[PDB]
């Protein structure tokens, strides 16, 4: 699998997930340049905690490395590769890049939207693998102590995170109990699900979406002010974690292990290994999926699912003197032999190939920490331009954990995601001057609004007045008019 004769060096700034870069010496990184004879260097920030300023920042120092990757990184990849930060790669692709191009090949839909209204491909994409994201799951333990089923609707499940909190199921005499917690703080935005609103169109939070032939985004229907209201009151109440902005990554070890939380949304293969995880140090703690508690407008509503891509990647940097090593360094990444180390590890550590396919074995099966926390810290699983393989993740699925799928499938609930809209070079330049801006905007009223720092119905007109002037409308009527290129 060697791409170069020479070992070759190259620059790279990945600032991801708000917490990690690249490592050189990663396990998997030192498997990495191992195969391909290419080696990785972080010129990123190790401290910085925000990698939208890093990849900002870098990008307003003149000073490019040779490769840049992360996370939510799609719209700055398209905008600055039209202004020649990056290069395009679709000749390299074709003529250098076998797997990627067959990648593509039976991808048709997955080339089309990673592509800038210029045609050309700027990164290449992290490519998930599966069907299912995110479901809601309960305490059934503490559902026993205190003699309730599980909630059917928003009514039940008000009553019975209600009694999670008021009644001590965790019996210390402590009124510690928190009903509702959550790894990522946007869930608490989710929850307006409940109240027949929509948080986002796809697995990308605060996401646009398509209703009836018409682009809207969710945060600014009057359904997402009516859903705000009682999410405010259920955070007044002390339903929902009081940290929910700020507890972040680790809430399910802090908030699970430390048996104060009852209730979350989250992925059905981590979530539930806590099951196993916590078993002697909660004795007798067990989370079950459940369907998604009837919503006032009655349906069961599941508003995550898997992306066919994500907006994540890394791209070549017009300073790469190695763009052709480069691109061969990422078609890697979509062969068997680089998807088998970007998804397991590392041969012989995490992972043997057995009858065709890598089998990861018993040490990390079986690990108080979900098997893709573990792969992380070794450099697998990571926001590259890799080809994700689901086998990866059916090996540490847990039956419990499977019957939730099953059920969320067989039941409807998932919704469809937004696939996105082919932009003209107008069209796009309008969304990038304006987008960011009312993004942050809309998070930092909602933050507002869930934690009573601002009333939803007192300010919600003025609020509009901002959307309306930070261009929002424009950026919804440029959407718009692309989709009905399409439609
Ligand atoms: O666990 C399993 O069962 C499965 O997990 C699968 O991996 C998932 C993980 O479970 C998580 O879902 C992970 O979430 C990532 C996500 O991909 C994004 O990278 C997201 O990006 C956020 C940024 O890190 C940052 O917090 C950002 O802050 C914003 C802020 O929200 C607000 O907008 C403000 O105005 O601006 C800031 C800013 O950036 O300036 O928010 C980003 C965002 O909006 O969410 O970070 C999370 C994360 O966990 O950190 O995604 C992976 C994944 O691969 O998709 C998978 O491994 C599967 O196989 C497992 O079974
Ligand atoms: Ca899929
Ligand atoms: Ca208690
Ligand atoms: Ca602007």
């Amino acid at each position: 699998t060697w791409v170069t004769d020479k070992p070759l060096t190259l620059k790279i700034h990945m600032h991801f997930r708000d917490k990690w870069v690249w490592d050189e010496n990663w396990p998997v990184a030192k498997e990495s340049f191992r195969l391909t004879n290419v080696k990785l260097q972080s010129v990123a920030n190790k401290a910085a905690t925000n990698s939208q300023e890093q990849f900002n920042l870098m990008m307003a120092s003149g000073d490019l490395p040779d490769v840049v990757g992360g996370d939510n990184l799609k719209d700055k990849f398209i905008q600055y590769g039209q202004e020649g930060a990056f290069v395009p790669l679709n000749k390299l692709i074709d003529q250098y890049a076998p797997h990627i191009k067959a990648f593509f090949k039976s991808h048709p839909e997955v080339e089309r939207a990673i592509k800038a209204p210029d045609g050309n491909i700027y990164f290449i994409p992290y490519v998930p693998d599966g069907v299912v994201a995110r479901g809601y799951f309960i305490r059934e333990d503490w559902l026993k102590k205190l003699n309730l089923k599980p909630p059917q609707n928003i009514d039940e499940l008000y009553t019975v995170l209600k009694a999670f909190k008021e009644k001590d199921p965790n019996g210390n005499g402590k009124a510690d109990e928190v009903p509702f917690i959550d790894r990522h703080p946007d869930e608490v935005f989710r929850l307006v699900n409940f109240w027949g609103a929509r948080s986002s169109g796809s697995d990308n939070y605060m996401d646009f979406y398509i209703d009836n032939g018409r682009v809207k985004h969710p945060w600014a229907e009057t359904a997402f002010r009516d859903g705000m209201k009682h999410v405010a009151q259920w955070y007044k109440e002390g339903l929902i974690d009081k940290e929910i902005f700020t507890r972040k990554a680790k809430a399910r070890e802090q908030m699970f292990g430390g048996n104060l939380g009852g209730f979350t949304h989250d992925w059905f293969a981590s979530t539930m290994t806590f099951n196993e995880g916590l078993a002697k140090t909660v004795p007798g703690f067990k989370l079950i999926p459940i369907a998604p508690p009837t919503n006032s407008k009655g349906q069961r509503w599941e508003e995550d699912s898997r992306q066919k891509v994500r907006p994540d990647g890394w791209a070549i940097t017009v300073k790469n003197k190695n763009p052709v090593e480069t691109i061969k360094f990422f078609d890697f990444y979509f062969s068997r032999p680089g998807r088998d180390i970007s998804n397991f590890g590392v041969p012989g550590v995490t992972y043997d190939i057995k009858n065709g396919k890598a089998v990861f074995k018993d040490s990390v099966l079986k690990s108080p920490q979900p098997v893709n926390n573990q792969l992380y810290d070794m450099g697998a699983q990571i926001p590259i331009g890799f080809w994700q393989d689901y086998d990866y993740e059916r090996q540490w699925t847990t039956p419990e954990a499977q019957a939730g799928i099953d059920m969320y499938v067989k039941g409807k609930y998932v919704m469809p995601g937004f696939e996105g809209v082919n932009m003209t070079r107008e069209e796009r330049a309008i969304y990038d001057k304006y987008w960011a801006d009312v993004r942050t905007y809309m998070y930092e009223m909602g933050q507002a609004w869930v934690m009573g720092t601002k009333d939803v119905d007192k300010t919600w007109d003025e609020y509009q007045r901002q959307l309306k002037l930070r261009g929002l409308y424009q950026v919804l009527q440029m959407m718009q008019q692309a989709y009905d290129r399409q439609y």
